[PDB]
């Protein structure tokens, strides 16, 4: 299962025969949580992809969680050190949105992260996304419960 | 487990032994649903709370899901017909959040319901929930996806 995204990018089902290489990535930045979430992603509870650039794996692009009834998704991402601040999780994840809406199983894409993450909160606002509120000490982090802003983009009907 | 609610009202967790009775009210307003509950309830992944009032059961009051590392819960409930308007579910839900306060493992209790649910909306501004936000078409229900208000009251250190 491919999603194209551009020239040099494209996400891709994670699969067992990535586990050796994603392992790599995640001790540079595992099988058990591959297979984990390759059924949830057979199952549409969830979605696993790897995002590739010029064919080198970069990082990974999830839908933490799915409500299928409400056909909605939470967005998760993460970025291998030499492939962040280039615009790559936000190609990847408009090409992703667009696929889903023409699936047509998802229509409401939402990312929550912490008010002081501020990668996060870049990505949300550049692909377009409205913040919905502020959910107070939502995330345990480090000793603390950090506050967390709730973004939706919907794509569906007019 | 029982929480002491009132002179006239308290909270036993769901048992089997609920299970005749509950789907009697079920069916005027099983058995698997509520085994199923039983045991998210002993690993706290969630928690399933009966109402009694002058020891009538009329009730279910809800943590659909608690995100453990978070101490985050949130709440669902209903009311038999005759029940309803009374304050019986602000004043359960007053108790059972001071006694998860109390116990600890609970610090953020979270009330999701439809902009359009005027039952739930008022509990949670009795209950002094504040609102945190509105998600946008969130909730499918009826052919339409409805706006959905989040509320939320932490109880926990000042």
């Amino acid at each position: 299962e491919i999603i194209p995204v551009s020239t040099t990018l494209e996400l891709r089902a994670a699969d067992e025969s990535h586990v050796p290489a994603l392992h790599q990535l995640v001790l540079k930045n595992t099988r058990k949580h591959v297979q984990g979430n390759i059924l949830l992603h057979q199952r549409g509870y969830a979605k696993m992809y790897l995002i590739f650039c010029q064919n080198e794996m970069a990082g990974v692009l999830s839908f933490n969680a799915i409500e299928p009834i409400n056909k909605a998704a939470y967005i998760g991402y993460w970025l291998d050190e030499s492939f962040q601040g280039q615009g790559i999780m936000s190609q990847s994840l408009q090409a992703l949105m667009t696929h889903y809406a023409r699936r047509g199983d998802i229509r409401r894409f939402v990312i929550k992260c912490r008010v002081d993450n501020q990668a996060s909160n870049a990505v949300a606002r550049r692909n377009h996304f409205t913040l919905e509120g502020c959910m107070k000490q939502a995330e345990y982090l480090n000793g603390d419960y950090h506050d967390v802003n709730m973004y939706a983009r919907i794509i569906d009907a007019d």
